[PDB]
């Protein structure tokens, strides 16, 4: 169901600023858009290797909306594999954002 997974969305997401961030355009890029949002929220892409990854917020939106899975993982999208951007972190040991530990 899509509404929860889009409270989730609306919550979890940031207006995000590559600058103040001090992370580069790839780092945080839109896999959809193809290009580095303006907002966005990060997905836990588990499946991969616990890696949060910055989808624009209304692009995922728009996956959710229309009934397309994970565009790259192509899992089911659910409220499970989203998280807040505050629970995601860069991690120096994975060298690239993660889950915090609790």
């Amino acid at each position: 169901s899509q509404e929860s997974i889009q409270n989730k969305i609306s919550q979890c997401k940031f207006s995000v600023c590559p600058e103040r961030l001090q992370c580069p355009l790839e780092a945080i890029q839109c896999p959809i858009t193809l290009e580095q949002p303006e907002k966005g929220i990060f997905v836990k892409n588990s499946d991969g290797s616990d890696v949060c990854t910055l989808f624009d917020a209304a692009a995922f939106s728009r996956l959710v909306g229309e009934g397309l899975p994970h565009p790259l993982t192509r899992e089911p999208i659910t409220a499970s594999i989203i998280v807040k951007h505050e629970e995601c972190i860069y991690d120096d040991t994975r060298g690239n954002f993660i889950i915090k530990g609790n």
